[PDB]
């Protein structure tokens, strides 16, 4: 069982340190349950974001093995191109030998330039991995480096230490109540079916059910723009001169919970959770069309309240209230 500590950056990004190569070269990476590739910047990249982050040098690693395979990835915000290579990745105390990963050759745009992390370590299914690159957790399981084919995530609140990805384990000191299990509706993301979203007993969005993904790599709780607009109006959030969804901090003590029903079980978010003396909404409209329908994203606003188990043996997500 391996523990990967995560730094809680402003309650907005959660990244941990990994080592790549022999001797290890260290990188910070977002542990991203919304994607499946591992990549870091490399000495082959001249983009600005490469210049202001740690760059992998395969020349200095005695265990590196080159490939002729290229890689390209476009995220919601940010993108990269590069080349795949193999090396040993130290992650959570585990020596992940023979791990394929991306060495960036371009990283355009300001988001990656201003972000504190060097790269991204995806934790989702192989079906959405660019170039069919084996995801880290698949390679761990393939090599028997974890005995149980699952991992769990605790994300801390209030910029506190203690966030972790627990590779191969579930730890009940991080939660209370019973874990409830949700089948993965479509294997790619950690995608699940939401039944309803309610406030003070009435349905405010997702009437008749909708699709959602559980994504540590997204800060906010996002949904289709039209639905989110209603929710913003429902909680009293107004966009201001600067493009921020502003809300009176006094509503934190006024407003009722917003309740997500998932597989028939109610998961409340208190206004303490879905309102971030500058208070803004934890919701954001973002349209993610798929053959499944538009996706909602249960990002860190949600995951901070629910210890989450990602079970690849079973293709299920487990949820329980954080301790
Ligand atoms: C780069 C990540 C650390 C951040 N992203 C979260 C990530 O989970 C998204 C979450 C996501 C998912 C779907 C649509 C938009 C965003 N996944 C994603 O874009 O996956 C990509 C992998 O290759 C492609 O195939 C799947 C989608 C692409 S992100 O949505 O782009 C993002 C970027 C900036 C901020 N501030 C907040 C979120």
């Amino acid at each position: 069982i391996g523990d990967e500590p995560l730094e809680n950056y402003l309650d907005t990004e959660y990244f941990g340190t990994i080592g790549i190569g022999t001797p290890a070269q260290d990188f910070t990476v977002i542990f991203d349950t919304g994607s499946s590739n591992l990549w870091v910047p490399s000495v082959y990249c001249s983009s600005l974001a490469c210049s202001d982050h740690n760059q992998f040098n395969p020349d200095d690693s005695s265990t590196f093995e080159a490939t002729s395979q290229e890689l390209s990835i476009t995220y919601g915000t940010g993108s990269m191109t590069g080349i795949l290579g193999y090396d040993t990745v130290q992650v959570g105390g585990i020596s992940d030998t023979n791990q394929i990963f991306g060495l960036s050759e371009t990283e355009p745009g300001s988001f990656l330039y201003y972000a504190p992390f060097d790269g991204i370590l995806g934790l989702a299914y192989p079906s959405i991995s660019a170039s069919g690159a084996t995801p880290v957790f698949d390679n761990l399981w393939d090599q028997g480096l974890v005995s149980q084919d699952l991992f769990s995530v605790y994300l801390s609140s209030n910029d506190d230490s203690g966030s972790v990805v627990l590779l191969g384990g579930i730890d009940s000191s991080y939660y209370t109540g019973s874990l409830n299990w949700v089948p993965v509706s479509v294997e790619g993301y950690w995608q699940i079916t939401l039944d309803s979203i309610t406030m003070d007993g009435e349905t405010i969005a997702c009437s008749g059910g909708c699709q959602a993904i559980v994504d540590t790599g997204t800060s906010l709780l996002t949904g289709p723009t039209s639905a989110i607009a209603n929710i913003q109006s429902d909680i009293g959030a107004s966009e201001n001169s600067d493009g921020e969804m502003v809300i009176s901090c006094s509503s934190i003590d006024s407003l009722p919970d917003i309740v997500f029903t998932i597989n028939g079980v109610q998961y409340p978010l208190s206004p303490s959770a879905y309102i971030l003396d500058s208070c803004t909404s934890g919701f954001e409209g973002m349209d993610v069309p798929t053959s499944s329908g538009e996706l909602w994203i249960l990002g860190d606003v949600f995951i901070r309240q629910y210890y989450t188990v990602f079970d690849r043996a079973n293709n299920k997500v487990g949820l329980a209230p954080v301790a």
